[PDB]
């Protein structure tokens, strides 16, 4: 520090170190105020429980508007979590994939194929998936590096102190761009877009939205949008996914307006409440481990596929996801009733000393790497894993390229939830 000035990088941290061992006392799942905790926390927390009660049960959290709502057994291990994700039969996503449940009015408009299981669910996803092959991914590809490639030039150009928030000027519209655009969304809405979808998965951050009353017109007025973009199309077809989902007929039927607002509010919200967190995870890792960066940045083609996959095993965006039994089983010992919820714990997965060698090491050339983070596989894979992995791959590249020592210079402001590991700013400066 020869001189003061605005900013100074982080603390960078040892790779490999495991977190501070914290008591199976002091793990407070049911506790909204332990997931302000920082990641070491959580982290810790999770590894004791692997250790001393891999399945335990916890009360759903709280917090208004809320159902009344039963406790959850938590699957901390990875096989647990593969094996629940494989049997939907018996882990059902039926009514709900978060630990509290839907009232009536918000089945309006998250009543998507996510909380349905087969034969419905797949009838569903099949009338997008085309547009989500690898096939169809490469052929936007073009569209994902030239927004990444214009963004990041944004950064250079209109920051002259060269400090930003990576969050608002890359991160989140990125992702963002192209789903909106995938759906047919006009530029000019997608940051109305981008707002709604994240009050809805930030629901209980004083930042985002504490008021359900703001949550419930948030949720009306997305699903309004949806509906009003689906009448345009119904007379003036585009090709892009709404006009698919308004042209799709499943046995003779067309989707209700309820399915197609749904489904729209599903790729929308998943779209852009996820590989921004992967992205800026990613660049706060980057930040503490400098040699992980350095090795990236010398052979950036060689080991992107395995970078990008270790991000998203680190970052594990998706915290948990919820199921239901549908039958009484037992595992580990442990006795779960028929009609139990279930969280099965990808975060948890995602450190399993079980399967994962060095499990706290990032470390940007893991082959293989099984990671849970798209979840367990099965019926429900992420639809969206291979445009992600386009995402996050171009976003990084675009920063090596033109700000190749991008380096975080606050620590993240951590988003207040069970569900998302999301981070809502990271500031960022370069040369
Ligand atoms: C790094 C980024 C992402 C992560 C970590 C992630 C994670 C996940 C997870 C854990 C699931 C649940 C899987 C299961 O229950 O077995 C899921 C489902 C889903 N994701 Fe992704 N996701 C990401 C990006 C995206 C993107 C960009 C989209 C684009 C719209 C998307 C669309 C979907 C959809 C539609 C589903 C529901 C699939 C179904 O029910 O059949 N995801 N995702
Ligand atoms: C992260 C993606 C892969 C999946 C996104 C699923 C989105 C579209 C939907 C499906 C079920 C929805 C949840 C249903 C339960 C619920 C009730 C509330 O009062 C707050 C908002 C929440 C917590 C909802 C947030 C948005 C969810 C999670």
């Amino acid at each position: 520090h020869h001189h003061m000035g605005l900013n100074t990088a982080i603390a960078t941290r040892v790779n490999g170190t495991p977190p501070p061992e914290v008591p199976i006392a002091d793990i407070e799942l049911g506790s909204l105020d332990f997931w302000a905790l920082d990641d070491d926390v959580r982290d810790g927390a999770f590894a004791t429980l692997r250790r001393e009660a891999p399945i335990s049960f916890w009360p759903t959290i709280e917090l208004p508007g809320f159902v009344t709502g039963n406790g959850h057994w938590a699957l901390t291990k990875y096989d647990d979590v593969f094996y629940a994700s494989r049997h939907p039969d018996i882990f059902s996503s039926y009514p709900n994939i978060t630990i509290n449940d839907q009232t009536p009015e918000l089945a309006e408009y998250f009543g998507s194929m996510i909380v349905l299981d087969d034969p419905r669910h797949q009838r569903l996803r099949s009338i997008v998936s085309r547009a989500f092959t690898p096939k169809v991914v490469a052929r936007i590809e073009a569209a994902v590096r030239d927004r990444a490639h214009r963004l990041v030039s944004s950064m250079i150009a209109n920051n002259p102190d060269r400090q930003a928030d990576l969050v608002s000027e890359l991160a989140g519209p990125l992702p963002l761009q192209i789903i909106c655009d995938m759906m047919g969304i006009p530029k000019a809405d997608h940051q109305r877009i981008f707002h709604w979808t994240n009050v809805i998965l930030g629901f209980g951050d004083p930042d985002l939205a504490t008021d359900f009353d703001e949550f419930m017109q948030v949720s009306a007025d997305i699903g309004a949008y949806a509906t009003a973009l689906a009448e345009d199309r119904r007379v003036n077809h585009h090709d892009d996914l709404t006009s698919s989902l308004v042209e799709a007929e499943v046995d003779g039927e067309r989707l209700s307006s309820r399915e197609i607002a749904s489904f729209f509010i599903l790729l929308v919200v998943a779209g852009n409440e996820t590989t921004r967190n992967a992205i800026t995870h990613g660049v706060l890792a980057l930040s503490r481990y400098p040699e992980q960066r350095d090795r990236w940045w010398s052979d950036f083609d060689g080991l992107a596929p395995t970078a990008v996959e270790e991000i998203v095993r680190w970052a594990s965006p998706v915290v948990y996801m919820r199921r239901t039994l549908t039958q009484d089983i037992e595992l580990r010992g442990t006795k779960m009733a028929a009609g139990d919820k279930v969280s099965l714990w990808y975060c948890s997965a995602n450190r399993d000393e079980s399967k994962f060698a060095d499990p706290w090491t990032f470390d940007l050339a893991r082959n293989p790497n099984p990671h849970l983070g798209f979840g367990g596989g099965g019926a429900h894979f992420c639809l969206g894993a291979n445009l992600a992995r386009r995402e996050i791959r171009v976003a990084f590249d675009e920063l090596r390229r033109q700000m190749p020592d991008v380096v975080a210079t606050e620590e993240p402001a951590r988003l207040l939830s069970q569900f998302i590991h999301g981070i809502k700013t990271l500031p960022v400066t370069w040369s």
